[PDB]
């Protein structure tokens, strides 16, 4: 833990705090209500979810290292240059500084020639360039490993599914709103944005063509084909076929939600039965993922609970109360997770859908933040598939 | 070096940087030229000089610890809770955050009932309360020791002059502008400020009564009586009587400057001879302090220079170039130091005097910042009076 790294973490955090406060007062006072800000909120929602995910991942690394979870061995990382929680805090703070600067430039641009629509373009282009720059520049090893993971995950059936690919695909499953906002950004730029004055003032916000439904299922598709690949490598059905079944319930729920969405403005009598199928598959998907979490992901509700009631025997975290609020928050937010996926899969809430999505996506990142703790603790305690060698 | 301390240093530094930038744009755009801002600049000049002194003192502690200067033994500090450079950076950043917040409130006050003249009052009252709070609150040991020093320095003839009293009196000699702005603050509040609207829109800025001349000589008076006390304790004249002579040259230069100032508006023919005496004593004071610096304070220009030309034999700092720019900057700024004392002692520059003082006081703090390095290095190498036991 070098002193300059901690100093950079504090410096970036302080600049981020003051820039967030400035953003707040700018929104109340400087921001004008004439311009529609929803596309801006969607683009910067994708950015903010990425930064929040990095910050919560830093907290996750802190918890793993100071609880005993050997995440370095589980992630199959070299125990020489593994990213510490401080480095994740530094990256999150730096990208948050860029995000806040881009947002402030969108509110008031202190440049006469530069237009407003380039600040999101410049911000996300800077994220991409920082990720893919060939030179041995900041954190070269970390982003090279991350880029290899991003290549292996998005081409799943052709690579053996290790722990890192599975984990990253699940994080993308929680961060599907980032892909959704990226697709919305591309569609808005290509179709709806007038490259004349600004990004304020749309066909890309509905399911006229249903492309973002494929985008929504993309992380579920990667996880589905990863489970199928694991079945192909190891001819066993209990973990992998049932997990792929869970992801296919996500598939059916999303597509039935989309069918109901297009059928409202259409008007066939099959709309009511498409509803009924939607609640059926919504309940199936929500309970499937929730029971999978508590039983196979977290490992709780074991029959060897002992003193730790409604939990497992071995526990590495200090307070059982943490496990209990984790269970409660998982039950609450898994239904909200399916709800937000459903409304993002439909167009029937053009009044509240945007706000409920914008306030539930950070809660979904927080759910996966809590999910990481107990998932990797369960993997550390007893192997779940991806070790095949020892318990640790 | 705890991680949280470095994090706090970085956090305070980042907030300070962003608040300084915000202050800059507020001054260019938000600030209105109708209100006179000179009293505001004087009050916050005192505050800013204190914060700059703390930051440069942190740099001094860094240099002393990583060059070999045993400042803990020289300052007669307990080697258990001695303030590190990080703690000084933390204090400077925190007080700078308060200073920036008070200045921003003076520019735009987001409170309808609270008037503008309380933000400097609240800021300096908070500094005083932080310094003198009886409870074992932040840095209790450090400020208790500092308060004991502040008591021993301001009552000099009745205490034996140790190194810490001498050093602090010299720092106050460099920071006499802080006392000047404090006296101006008190006079402005008691006489010129109308407690109706604000502090903007004076008899306290001239020498109608000549009280701030006594304030200017107060640090020189403390050093003068400290040298006399050291003569009384040790009956030797070469160091102490000559040093007291130097401080008395400061006395004569200040009082002759004041006499010339009052005699311009008076109009006697003795004004020209008071001028002539002023340049005589200005040159005497400037060369006295400058030669004292290089010869007795820093110890340079020794006859055992050897390879280190125009310097001394033993050198703890890496590059001799540092010593050379230090000599050049000392020759340049000692004349500027006497110049700023003279114009603050007079009223003949009511056009440029305020600005030259406001830009030379930070340069005077920087001169004492450079002076600390070589003074305590000289004391570390060979004893100068205040050891009497060993060379170290
Ligand atoms: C509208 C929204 C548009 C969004 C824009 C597109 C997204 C921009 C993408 C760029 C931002 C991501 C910044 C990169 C941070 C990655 C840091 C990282 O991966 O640290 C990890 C830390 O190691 C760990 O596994 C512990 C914590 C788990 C790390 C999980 C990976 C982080 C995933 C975050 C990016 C996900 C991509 C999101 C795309 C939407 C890699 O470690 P290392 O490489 O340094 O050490 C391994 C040893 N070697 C290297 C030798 C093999
Ligand atoms: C208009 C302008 C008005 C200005 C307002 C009035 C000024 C406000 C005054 C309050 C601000 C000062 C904040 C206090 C910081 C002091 C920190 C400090 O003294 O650290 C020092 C660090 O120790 C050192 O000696 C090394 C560096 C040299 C320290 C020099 C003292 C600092 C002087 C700064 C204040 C000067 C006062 C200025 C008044 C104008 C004390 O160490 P310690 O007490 O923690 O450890 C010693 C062991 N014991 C305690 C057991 C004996």
């Amino acid at each position: 833990a070098p002193a300059w790294t901690t100093f950079r973490v504090g410096l970036f955090c302080g600049i981020f705090i003051v820039l967030n406060i400035t953003l707040v007062l700018a929104a109340v006072f400087k921001l004008e209500t004439d311009r529609s800000i929803w596309p801006l909120i969607r683009i910067y929602r994708g950015g903010f979810l990425l930064i929040e995910f990095l910050f919560l991942l830093g907290i996750n690394t802190y918890g793993w290292r100071q609880a005993g979870v050997n995440h370095v061995l589980i992630f199959e990382l070299n125990p020489r240059s593994n990213l510490s929680h401080q480095h994740l805090f530094e990256i999150a703070g730096f990208l948050g500084i860029l995000w806040c600067l881009s947002l402030l430039a969108c509110f008031f641009a202190p440049i006469s020639v530069i237009p407003t629509y380039v600040y999101p373009l410049a911000l996300y282009g800077f994220m991409v360039f920082f990720l893919i720059n060939p030179t041995k520049t900041f954190y070269y090893k970390s982003r090279f490993w991350l880029l290899k993971l991003l290549f292996r995950v998005f081409t799943a059936p052709f690579h053996k599914v290790g722990f890192a690919d599975f984990w990253l695909a699940d994080q993308l499953n929680s961060l599907s709103v980032i892909l959704m906002d990226l697709e919305y950004m591309i569609c808005f730029y290509s179709l709806e944005l007038k490259w004349d004055e600004s990004k304020g003032l749309g066909i890309c916000h509905k399911y006229t063509y249903g492309v973002r439904a494929i985008v929504q299922c993309i992380p579920a598709w990667l996880r589905f084909i990863q489970c199928l690949r694991r079945y192909r490598d190891t001819k066993r059905a209990f973990p992998h076929l049932v997990n792929a079944g869970k992801y296919s319930t996500t598939f059916f729920m999303v597509t039935f939600a989309a069918l109901y969405s297009t059928h409202k403005e259409r008007g066939h009598s099959d709309t009511m039965v498409f509803f009924y199928l939607w609640i059926v598959f919504y309940i199936i998907s929500s309970c499937y993922t929730l029971i999978w979490d508590l039983k196979m992901d977290w490992g709780l509700f074991d029959k060897n609970a002992g003193e730790n009631t409604f939990l497992r025997e071995e526990i590495v975290y200090p307070q059982k109360a943490y496990y209990y609020c984790a269970i409660i928050e998982d039950v609450i937010l898994r239904f909200a997770w399916t709800i937000q996926i459903s409304i993002t899969s439909t167009t029937l809430l053009p009044h509240s859908g945007d706000i409920i999505a914008t306030v539930f996506a950070p809660l979904e990142v927080f759910r996966r933040f809590v999910w990481n703790f107990f998932r990797l603790e369960n993997e550390h305690l007893n192997n779940c598939g991806e070790f095949r060698a020892v318990r640790d």
